[PDB]
């Protein structure tokens, strides 16, 4: 199948690090090409469903989407094969303070994943998780969106319930915490997160409140508030994503047009 790649075709070179479906390797392909190769624990993936959804996955393709290139899936444990980003996650790399971003920087690599989001809205596809921590960046600094639509197939149900310890109570509007009630407009509250992450430099969100604390704060009208690197028209942005009206918020198209008039306004 046009999805399946041989495993053979792998070198594994060096570990990349730990998720929710277990260990990350860089490694080469037919010894030439940059891959990572996420190795599936027995046991953390309805595999069976994944399998199905990956040709559907396959085809989502967009310069700032982090490309699936293929699953290993007649060994245990399978393997899923992604397009490789040297510098990591997003989130590790804005709390590295050596890189002294320019706020210009900051506002490309939230245009950076609202091109992808608009990509994946106009596909109808959720990501479902979005958060610094689900991007990756490149060795030009492209930041790109990452496991996108992959938690439908976690089988941890503390990453799965409202209450679940690892449930991404931050990133989640009212309507989720409430209702689990997902849809475009929680991937719309999750970007604005996103949005006052960079802009913190990769600040916890409610960083003084537990999530029980921020499910209630956030049920009040409680908001995140403006980062001390954002200006008064980036703030303005983020904040529409909060609306506690799901059908007020933004689509991912407009937020894009508001992000390029601030990029021109700002530089
Ligand atoms: C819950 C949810 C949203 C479904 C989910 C979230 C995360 C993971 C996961 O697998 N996280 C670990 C991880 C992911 C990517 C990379 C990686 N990929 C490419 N290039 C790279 N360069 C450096 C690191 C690196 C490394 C490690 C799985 C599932």
């Amino acid at each position: 199948g046009s999805w399946e790649i041989d495993p053979k075709d792998l070198t594994f070179l060096k570990e990349l690090g730990t998720g929710q479906f277990g260990v990350v390797k860089y490694g080469k392909w037919r010894g030439q090409y940059d891959v990572a190769i996420k190795m599936i624990k027995e046991g953390s993936m309805s595999e069976d469903e994944f399998i199905e959804e990956a040709k559907v996955m396959m085809n989502l393709s967009h310069e700032k989407l982090v490309q699936l290139y293929g699953v290993c899936t007649k060994q245990r444990p399978i393997f899923i094969i992604t397009e490789y980003m040297a510098n990591g996650c997003l989130l590790n790399y804005l709390r590295e303070m050596r890189h002294r971003f320019q706020t210009q920087q900051l506002l490309e690599m939230c245009k950076d994943v609202c091109e992808a989001m608009e990509y994946l809205e106009s596909k109808q596809f959720l990501h479902r998780d979005l958060a610094a921590r689900n991007c990756l960046v490149n060795d030009q600094g492209v930041v790109k969106v990452s496991d996108f639509g992959l938690s439908r197939y976690v089988l941890d149900d503390e990453y799965t319930s409202s209450v679940g310890s690892k449930f991404p109570v931050r990133w989640s509007p009212p309507e989720v915490l409430m209702y689990s009630k997902f849809s475009s407009k929680s991937d719309i509250w999750a970007f604005g997160v996103l949005m006052w992450e960079i802009y913190s430099l990769g600040k916890m969100p409610y960083e003084r409140f537990t999530n029980s604390e921020t499910a209630e704060h956030i049920a009040q009208g409680l908001r995140l508030y403006r980062p001390h690197l954002a200006s008064e028209k980036v703030y303005t942005i983020m904040y529409s994503c909060w609306h506690e009206k799901a059908d007020e918020r933004p689509t991912f198209k407009i937020l894009l047009s508001n992000i390029l008039d601030v990029m021109d306004e700002e530089s």
